[PDB]
């Protein structure tokens, strides 16, 4: 309930993100063009990096956690990746989001959970 490492925070975040993307108010269909999906995801991620006042109010709790600051910085980098044109499918975008907490070395999926993918 209080995430004790960055991966645990990301797991809470994934659950929230999935709920938000499945919100009926997006009016997203799985046969929509990919640009429409990617843009809706980008809007939600952007709102997340700006304090979550539009889409993340229900999950206001996560913004107080220690891990939020760094996680917001990583999501901000991904929004930049969207803006740079790195994603042509929403599937690839949510895979990036899925796996953002893992790293190489040492010191189901989001696709399946989201209806329009």
């Amino acid at each position: 309930t209080i995430p004790g490492n960055f991966a645990a925070y990301h797991e809470l975040w994934r659950n929230a993100f999935q709920e938000i993307m499945n919100d009926p108010r997006h009016q997203l269909h799985r046969n929509d063009v990919e640009y429409k999906k990617i843009h809706a995801i980008r809007t939600v991620l952007d709102d997340y990096t700006k304090g979550g006042n539009t889409w993340w109010a229900k999950f206001r709790r996560i913004f107080t956690f220690h891990w939020n600051r760094h996680h917001v910085k990583v999501v901000d980098d991904i929004v930049k990746e969207i803006d740079a044109g790195n994603y042509t499918t929403s599937r690839a975008l949510v895979d990036r989001l899925d796996n953002l907490a893992i790293s190489l070395g040492s010191k189901g999926t989001l696709k399946e959970q989201i209806g329009f993918i």
